[PDB]
DNA sequence: AATCTATCACCGCAAGGGATAAATATCTAACACCGTGCGTGTTGACTATTTTACCTCTGGCGGTGATAATGGTTGCATGTACTAAGGAGGTTGT
């Protein structure tokens, strides 16, 4: 039984013991000179497999 | 807006569960080779790409028939409930 019951007795934990759960934004909206980013990874000297990945 | 005692309880702080990441081992995939066969190339003969010419399709449309035929079709607008208007004409009145 207990998974058959978890979502009403791992119910209880969510009324104390307080520490919660969250994910973020992390990027920026691109791009300018000078050309040192501007590149794709032709510029880089690497293998195949890498290059298809 | 500072103070705290005295709530209902989170912290006070022991235990232990899952996790993930390391190492191993398996998987697959990416490739480099090879071989196939197709769409690599010019040339050449074919036959029917197009044009024009000719001889002779399809379909443009104009034209109108005569033993005689010589009183026709057409069905349901609507049945109710109102009432405002015009139409009638005789007459007893203006």
């Amino acid at each position: 039984i207990r998974r058959a019951a978890t979502i009403l007795a791992e119910q209880l934990e969510a009324f104390v013991d307080l520490r919660d759960v969250r994910q973020p934004e992390v990027k920026e909206e691109k791009p300018e000179f000078d050309p040192i980013l501007l590149r794709p990874v032709d510029d880089l000297e690497l293998t195949v497999r890498s290059a298809n990945c």
